[PDB]
């Protein structure tokens, strides 16, 4: 969840919002470790029921979200359902676990590809394409995360938008991302630069994947 | 409906049979003039039901036909329920009045290409990727005709073999078509030769569309 006066001024300027609960495990191994576990129900009920409880009455939010590749684990379903029965006026959606579980009411995969499947084992990236006419599939697609715009990149942008101007199911989704995750540090000469991962003596660190 | 011995080889040998009732009236403007017309639901009935009677015990034939072009009419719809009520063993199919409607179990267009909508009025032959995840559309897809090899062509064959190995719900389709429809004439010295449409004095025709 962001600082209160984003929502407010999403309402008033007009951007749709996906509200999403502080809830990601993403270093578990496996993803779901945590979000499996009946113990850690309290926890990340907390996140999603206090979140939906601060957030409710705005109406730039129009989904909710679950968090953010903790896998996917009974939690998930439980909270889905909480949330559902609380406020059946918003979506649920949720990408961990293969982004088309139980827990979530719109395919949300992040990085899957237009035209190119990406077959791994249990949680597959289809082609978005392909994806939404799987035997039994019915719902939208929507990805959380696509285009990795990390340097020089956004190639094979176009690829997705006319596709997703083709078929009536995929509509759209969300660039990863908006903004580079870099702080200044200053030189000898007080002069400032950009630094990432690394440039502050933290270690381990993930170098430039921040931007 | 063939010649009664086809299927007794298709039987033997193995191969699956769509059995088609002899109803096509391709040439009424508009394509349905006589298919919704009640007073030809008598004849048409007789075409289906007789085929059916006649044909049932095959194992070589996995799926019924309703005939062809002939555009969408309520004598179909009543056709296509007689066949359900009688046979529940083998899915009906009909391509007439959209490849789509409800006289029809399988998505059945001819001549859908595999990436280009061609956005007819009325009767639209969408992709074939983008048919199956048409919202609320569930169905398999199988074209009745494509790949229309008349002389030098099966341009472009692979990408439809692409694309059925892709998406489960293509689940092929049959080319237009087995055999030249050329007949034989003798010129002076006696010496056969390969005659189209207008070859024989016929005329209007439709020349060399036969092969
Ligand atoms: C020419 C099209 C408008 S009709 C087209 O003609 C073909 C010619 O072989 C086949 O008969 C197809 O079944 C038919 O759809
Ligand atoms: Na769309
Ligand atoms: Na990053
Ligand atoms: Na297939
Ligand atoms: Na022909």
């Amino acid at each position: 969840p962001n600082h209160p006066l984003w929502y407010t001024l999403c309402d008033r300027y007009g951007l749709y919002v996906v509200d999403e609960a502080n809830i990601e495990t993403h270093g578990m191994v496996p993803m779901n470790r945590l979000t499996d576990d009946p113990r850690w129900l309290p926890a990340m009920s907390e996140r999603v029921t206090r979140m939906v409880q601060r957030d409710r009455n705005h109406p730039s939010v129009i989904i909710w979200s679950l968090g953010n590749e903790s896998g996917h684990g009974a939690n998930h379903d439980a909270l889905y359902r909480w949330i559902k029965s609380v406020d059946p006026s918003r979506p649920v959606q949720y990408e961990g676990g293969g982004a088309d579980t139980t827990a979530t009411d719109i395919i949300c995969p992040m990085y899957a590809r237009v035209d190119e499947d990406q077959p791994f084992p249990a949680v597959p990236k289809w082609s978005i394409k392909k994806w939404l006419s799987l035997p039994g599939e019915t719902r939208p697609l929507i990805l959380c995360e696509y285009a990795h715009a990390m340097g020089n990149s956004l190639g094979g942008f176009a690829k997705y938008w006319q596709a997703f101007r083709q078929y009536p199911r995929l509509q759209g989704g969300f660039v990863w991302d908006w903004v580079d995750q870099s702080l200044i540090k200053y030189d000898e000469n007080g002069n400032p630069w950009s630094a990432y991962g690394g440039d502050f003596g933290d270690t381990p660190n993930d170098r430039q994947f921040c931007m």
